[PDB]
């Protein structure tokens, strides 16, 4: 398996209320690195009109690369090619030997494995008070756990 | 197959006159991703002294993924690993549901399925007027078609 | 095989002195791309304190894809999926077409085959003096030998 990806026609991830935004992330693994595309759109509530100038999205794995309870609806988390969902996906965690637990690691930026255990992506936009939330797609790359 | 380019030692795209360019444009899939690189090269005629300061390639594209009529030669469009023409390469193409066609989506743009039917890339650079057209080699990656 | 790298916990690049430095380079082979992301680390003597503004890193390569003497430590150069030595690695070579031999091609660059015969690689990072040297992770994208 190559691909997941939380493709979804609707509101699958919630940042300040149930189901304010869609989150399109799509990881594809080729050897020891993962590609990886991140588009968050603001669909409802402060989203639409912002007051911070930055969020955050933590998304968390246990040690066998299954998606923990987090802000994306995890029924849309699946491997693009059977579309099962995405369970047990360790090879495609960040890369523990390179990216060690809570090691220090418009804007983007993405911090590996801040978590206590097992892995984790930590995702941060700027955003601009006043106007709706919905950042430019963002490109990255990472080295995965074998 | 995982390799779609245009290499051509021979000029192989029409800006202003006919093969006044080289277009090197390699797309390789990791599932539903692609990487692209793209490298022009003006050869002949005003783009070796260019009056605007902007240049557009277009390059369409119908419903099974063959390239149409436009300004690089199909002949030079192949998948790498047979040598054979690039033919129905529908899985290659930038994924309809992420990019509508017509949704709105040195500097460099690609913007996908801006087309009524099939798809699309469409290629922007800057230019400098009273230079010759040689932008530096651009990397760009996108989510294709099932 | 798919990646190469260069994982190592102890140090196996040696700048100033003998194994002064880590380096992780990471190749990755996609069809006709390869991705790469490279991370070097200063860890003894003036790369604790630098004194130039600019650093370069080249590696060597013969005609068959072997990598040459030079400052990696080549025992650290292995394919991850077998961990055997990355041994006749053609097809992750910098194309000789594309990127011809002595073709002209925190800041940083890599140019390709500046060498007289087969392959090379060659990586440029500013640095600031004072500081120790640890530019921060670079990601890649070249077009490789068939």
């Amino acid at each position: 398996l190559t691909t997941i990806w939380s493709i979804s026609p609707t509101p699958n991830c919630s940042i300040y209320e149930t189901q304010d935004a869609n989150l399109f992330l799509c990881l594809t693994k080729n050897g020891a690195h993962v590609l990886g595309t991140i588009t968050i759109k603001g669909l409802k509530g402060a989203l639409r009109e912002m007051h911070d100038n930055a969020l955050s999205l933590k998304l968390p794995f246990d040690n066998q690369g299954n998606l923990l309870n987090c802000a994306l609806e995890s029924s849309t988390w699946r491997y693009q090619e059977t579309n099962a969902v995405a369970s047990n996906a360790l090879t495609f965690m960040p890369n523990s030997t390179v990216y060690p637990r809570n090691k220090t690691a418009i804007t983007f930026s993405v911090v590996y494995n801040e978590i206590n255990s097992g892995y984790a992506f930590t995702f941060k936009w700027s955003a601009e008070p006043g106007k709706p939330f919905h950042p430019p797609t963002a490109v990255f790359c990472y080295i995965t756990e074998q």
